[PDB]
C-alpha cells in the first residue's frame, strides 16, 4: 500500500517566503488551478477529481517554500487528490513522511498530520501564530532537519509547530478562501491567529464540501446551515470554499463517473 510517483509530482509550485501578498495569492490561486477537475464546477468554484478507488496513492503535486532568494527550498509532497501533506525533504535529501511506510525510502517523522497529533488538541488551532516570521521559522527548522532530531523531545516538538505552520498557510489557505485571504493579509507591508469561525472551517472541509455538492442534485433543495463556521447560505459557503474535496451526494456525480470526466477533459 505503498504510495507511487511521490517522486513524479504532477506539477511543482514555488513560493519565496519574501514575496509580497500579491504573490502569494497567485501561488494559491495557480495550486487550485491546477487540481481543479475541469469538468468539475459547483457555484463557480474547482472541485477535486475524486480519489482512486482501488490503488495506493498515485497522484502526488510538490510545493517548494524558498527562505531565500537563491537558497534551495523545503520540498512538500502533497497528494493531489485530497491535499494532504504526507511528507517533506530535508537539506541532507532524507524524505520525511507523516504515515509511517506510506513514502518510499522516506523515514516516518514520528507524528501524522492531524491536528490531534501536533496539537494533543485541536483547540489550540486559534493560539498558532501565522505571519512571515513563522513561515520562514517553519521552513528554516524542517529544512535543517537532521535525523538526529527524532530521538529529541523538544526538537520533536519544535517540528510538530512547524508542520502545522505550513498546513494553515498552504494546505487550508488552498482549501479555504478565508483562510487564504487572511494569510495574505499578514503578508501586506505582522503576525495574526485565526478565530474560531476558520477553525471550525478548518475542521470542517468535507462537510462544508458536501452541503454544497448537495446544492446542485437536480431536484425530484436548500442549503443546510453550519453554525459554528458563520456560514448561512450557499453562496457564503462558495465564498469560503477555495476548493471543494469531491463528496459523493445522493444524487450528485458518482466517484466512478466523476473518474471518467477527469480523464476525458484532459486531466491527470
Ligand atoms: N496529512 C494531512 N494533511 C492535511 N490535512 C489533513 C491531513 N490529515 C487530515 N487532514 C484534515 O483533517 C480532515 C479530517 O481528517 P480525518 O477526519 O481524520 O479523516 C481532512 O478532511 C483534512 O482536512
Amino acid at each position: 500500500k505503498m504510495a507511487k510517483n511521490v517522486d513524479k509530482p504532477l506539477f511543482t509550485a514555488t513560493f519565496n517566503v519574501q514575496a509580497s501578498s500579491a504573490d502569494y495569492a497567485t501561488f494559491i490561486a495557480g495550486i487550485r488551478n491546477k487540481l481543479r477537475n475541469p469538468a468539475h464546477f459547483s457555484h463557480n468554484r474547482p472541485v477535486l477529481p475524486p480519489v482512486e478507488p482501488n490503488v495506493p496513492p498515485s497522484r502526488w503535486f510538490h510545493v517548494v517554500l524558498k527562505a531565500s532568494p537563491t537558497s534551495a527550498g523545503l520540498t512538500l509532497a502533497i497528494r493531489a487528490d485530497n491535499i494532504y501533506l504526507e511528507g517533506f525533504k530535508s537539506s541532507d535529501g532524507t524524505w520525511w513522511e507523516l504515515t509511517p511506510g506510506l513514502i518510499p525510502g522516506a523515514t516516518y517523522v514520528g507524528f501524522g498530520g492531524t491536528y490531534r497529533d501536533l496539537l494533543g488538541d485541536t483547540d489550540k488551532l486559534t493560539n498558532v501564530a501565522l505571519g512571515r516570521q513563522q513561515l520562514a521559522d517553519a521552513v528554516t527548522a524542517l529544512h535543517g532537519r537532521t535525523k538526529a532530531d527524532k530521538p529529541s523531545g523538544p526538537k520533536q516538538q519544535q517540528a510538530r509547530e512547524a508542520v502545522t505552520t505550513l498546513l494553515l498557510m498552504v494546505n487550508e489557505a488552498t482549501r479555504f478562501q478565508t483562510v487564504s485571504g487572511f494569510v495574505a493579509g499578514l503578508l501586506h507591508p505582522k503576525s495574526g491567529k485565526i478565530g474560531n469561525e476558520m477553525k471550525a472551517q478548518v475542521n470542517g472541509w468535507q462537510d462544508l464540501s458536501a452541503a454544497l455538492l448537495k446544492t446542485d442534485v437536480k431536484p425530484p433543495a436548500k442549503f443546510a446551515p453550519i453554525e459554528k463556521m458563520g456560514v448561512r447560505t450557499a453562496v457564503q459557503a462558495a465564498n469560503t470554499l477555495g476548493i471543494l474535496l469531491f463528496v459523493e451526494v445522493p444524487g450528485g456525480l458518482t466517484v466512478a463517473k466523476a473518474l471518467e470526466l477527469f480523464h476525458a477533459s484532459g486531466g491527470k
